[PDB]
């Protein structure tokens, strides 16, 4: 029976599965009131991708498609409607059992990046800064179309292959609706999201979720926003490759310093693909960025973790 | 000996190790005249990273540092000097045996992306939070001001004033600014990491076929353009996921060449075979240039270690 394993990449060798960023710190927040139900970076321990999760680091919060219409904003900026395909360029089939095209953003906010185009008919090219408001009524990726806005007023071509490269957030002020745990309405506001990866939570008292946290760039304004993922992208890729059978619902993992061999703390790695620790405080976990998680053994829901 | 393995990823599940792009096609060009000596995506089969190669997909062609001041330059735009650190924020030690900070671009051109800043100082009235800004930027890697091995580079912006001196700065690559003649795009020309007229050091070695009839096989991605005409591409020797896998496994290399087969798993039939060389590159028996037309659900499978006398089946 294929033994379960995690990669031997250190924190400084891991990337976020919910936005294209390095992992900066491990992090807890026991008093979080939101339901944690992100859709990228979702993979079971036996290698089943869930939600909108796909394997490419370049596909996280990316879109591919074509522009079909230009509409000027009531105040400032220009909006462009974009039909979206699968990231591999094949048409998106709304009947497939996914919430949205794989790679679609899984949080409410104004996502800042670059739209680029390379024409079909050597080809002409253009690129501009762009913002995608995932809370907008026009954010309907499950129906095959989204809207982006630009500061550029005219030089975006219709009917030509278009790529969105995410870079960060446009703003986190009150009017920008940034909330990392609020899912977009993938089909628009009056329609239920479907085919979601399940919510995650600790089930044992005194435990809290452990996140891999990355700080996300901002186009302007004040803030130090972060995106927390349940497992880094390299873990998604590893679990998918190995497809090792899960022998219980909960694996015990140890965070180790290899310099010393000492265990710094232990955690539960749950079958659905998330970590819990026994910690009663919020904030970063102070540890070397050369530490890493090692699988110890399968345990069960009733195992008592050593406190952090 | 731990058996050598490759990951089981189709072309559509792989990314480029020289720029943050998906792999689009496999590609050959037997008549290439340049020396192929790229410095990102360099890893031996037993897991030794070489050149400027590092493991993060977000680190490829990225920079981290601080803007110092606005500077004058003959070229169009507004220009800024920035010191560069290691990507993990620690100071870059020029005495380390590397060509430049890991992740530094390994080709001549005008690299287009976004510079972003998050200030160190916070404002009590803003909830004790820092101010931020981001703007499009271009780094000309052929410029005499591109001196990452000395710990500083220059970038240009269309924005004329809203870049802050002394503040932490990140460069996120997106594509190229141009591939016109005056933009000096050449994927096989290395930057001068310490400036004009200095010799680059600590380089990963050049790669080439040894056997007649063989040519290099590349993983090709098409790179976006800010403007102008073109369909530029970046060719890597192995995808970033192979770098990551080889690094993890560190399997001993039992000869100088591994025989690999590109397989369609649906039929289990081999589409073609290739040599995977110890230093981390592929060759095939092909006498044409251009894409390899095969399913993007195909993948390479390790078959066996072979010796210097193996003749590959023509593709
Ligand atoms: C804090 C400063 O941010 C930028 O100022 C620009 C300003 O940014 C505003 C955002 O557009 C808005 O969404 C929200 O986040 O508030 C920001 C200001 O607090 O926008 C105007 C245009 O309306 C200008 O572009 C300002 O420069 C940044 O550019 C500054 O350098 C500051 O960091």
């Amino acid at each position: 029976s294929k033994p379960f394993t995690l990669p031997i990449l250190t924190l400084g060798e891991l990337t976020n599965s919910r936005f294209p960023l390095p992992i900066d710190v491990l992090y807890t927040n026991p008093n979080e009131s939101a339901i944690v139900q992100c859709q990228n970076g979702r993979c079971t321990l036996d290698g089943e991708l869930q939600g909108t999760t796909q394997l490419l680091p370049t596909g996280i919060c990316a879109f591919r498609g074509k522009v079909t219409q230009q509409v000027q904003d009531e105040h400032r900026g220009t909006h462009w409607n974009m039909t979206v395909t699968n990231l591999n360029g094949t048409p998106f089939d709304p009947t497939e059992d996914v919430p949205a095209p794989l790679g679609t953003p899984d949080f409410s906010g104004q996502i800042y990046g670059v739209i680029s185009q390379r024409n079909t008919n050597l080809p002409a090219n253009r690129a501009h800064e762009a913002v995608i408001a995932t809370y907008s009524p026009k954010f309907t990726p499950k129906l095959g179309n989204i809207q982006f806005s630009t500061w550029e007023t005219q030089d975006v071509s219709s009917g030509q292959p278009t790529k969105f490269t995410p870079v960060g957030l446009a703003s986190v002020d009150a009017n920008s609706h940034f909330d990392q745990w609020t899912l977009p309405s993938y089909s628009g506001a009056l329609t239920l999201n479907m085919n979601l990866a399940p919510s995650v939570a600790p089930v044992f008292p005194g435990e809290c979720l452990l996140f891999f946290r990355s700080f996300i760039p901002l186009k302007g304004g004040y803030g130090n926003p972060a995106i927390d993922c349940l497992m880094p992208q390299e873990w998604v890729q590893h679990l998918y490759q190995e497809s090792a059978p899960s022998l219980s619902d909960v694996a015990l993992v140890r965070y180790v310093n290899p310099e010393t061999g000492r265990t710094l703390f232990e955690a539960k790695l749950h079958r659905n693909g998330f970590l819990t620790v026994a910690r009663n405080s919020a904030g970063p976990v102070v540890a070397p960025t050369n530490g890493y998680f090692r699988f110890d053994s399968w345990v069960n829901q009733f195992y008592t973790l050593a406190p952090m």
